[PDB]
């Protein structure tokens, strides 16, 4: 199997490049599970992460809740039966957001995360880089940032794309990059 | 403020417990707020956990969203108030139910409870003590969760009080009184 994921804020296109990307590899004749965080794993956490003034540290443990069950019943499952599976969205979108974004510690976010993944990283991740004015401006800022900041780390496994490219181009890019995988 | 939590299998007279302690506890004209876990940060995962099939991680990483909710918007602000504030169920609950019981690695646990918590341990922890059928193949669990409260209670001997739950309730509690009073 194929793990990949797409990241960026949302109205960044990431949505429409998960499907798309999806669309094209059943094409090329590989079975794919195209998914989705949060809700993948426990649809209920939808309900509860809307509550209001929830602190960020129980936002992120809603969160990895979900992308536990998400790994574990799904994602995994999938890479098992030899599928390319999508998630729009996964760990790096709590990084950026309940860490860059609302400030809690990136080796804690790591450290629940070791476990709730079973060690599960995607081998690319497409980000998405939108203009956060395009998505509480001073937090998307932080959000786009931090993204931009994961992406500097880890190089081999993120590809990042400018957002505001038109759709297309933005497919043919994500395909380029795939091609040799 | 002081914090206290009473821990035990369901039906060990822990719920019981806390009620008589608050009673106590106003009785000495003492400010208490009687809180419970799960539910007393998130209620919504109160009901999940009632319904839902979840892996053992998923179980935990809800409860303790429930926890670092519990801890932030009922427990601070009842000690910050000079309360004494007694949960039914806290981090132990989860050590014992999904470390010894469902097979989670321990230190990973506490990890994640050490920000979820932001630290804070009750002054005391009362373990109401019996074997599950004073609460065939479902007992194994259960079992593995009663050995994990004495395992608990043995490391952090100056924290807990084990009480002998089968006990009468007014011995129990009279027990439980005898323990605090050195935090007059
Ligand atoms: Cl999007
Ligand atoms: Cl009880
Ligand atoms: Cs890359
Ligand atoms: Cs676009
Ligand atoms: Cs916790
Ligand atoms: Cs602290
Ligand atoms: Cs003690
Ligand atoms: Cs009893």
């Amino acid at each position: 199997g194929l793990f990949l994921t797409l990241e960026g804020l949302d109205g960044s296109g990431k949505t429409t490049q998960a499907r798309r990307l999806a669309a094209f590899l059943e094409a090329q004749g590989r079975p794919v599970l195209l998914t989705r965080e949060p809700g993948g794993g426990l649809p209920e956490v939808r309900s509860l992460l809307l509550t209001q003034e929830l602190s960020p540290e129980a936002e992120y443990l809603l969160f990895s809740a979900d992308r536990a069950e998400h790994v574990r019943k799904v994602i995994l499952p999938g890479l098992a039966a030899g599928k390319v599976v999508i998630s729009d969205r996964y760990l790096d979108s709590s990084l950026a957001y309940q860490g860059y974004g609302r400030g809690l510690p990136l080796p804690w976010l790591r450290e629940v995360a070791r476990e709730a993944t079973r060690g599960l990283k995607p081998r690319l991740t497409f980000l998405l880089d939108l203009p956060p004015e395009a998505a509480g401006l001073e937090f998307f800022r932080r959000v786009r940032e931090g993204y931009l900041a994961l992406a500097r780390a880890e190089p081999g496994r993120f590809v990042v794309l400018d957002a505001t490219l038109p759709e297309e181009e933005i497919a043919r890019a994500i395909q380029a990059h795939l091609r040799p995988l």
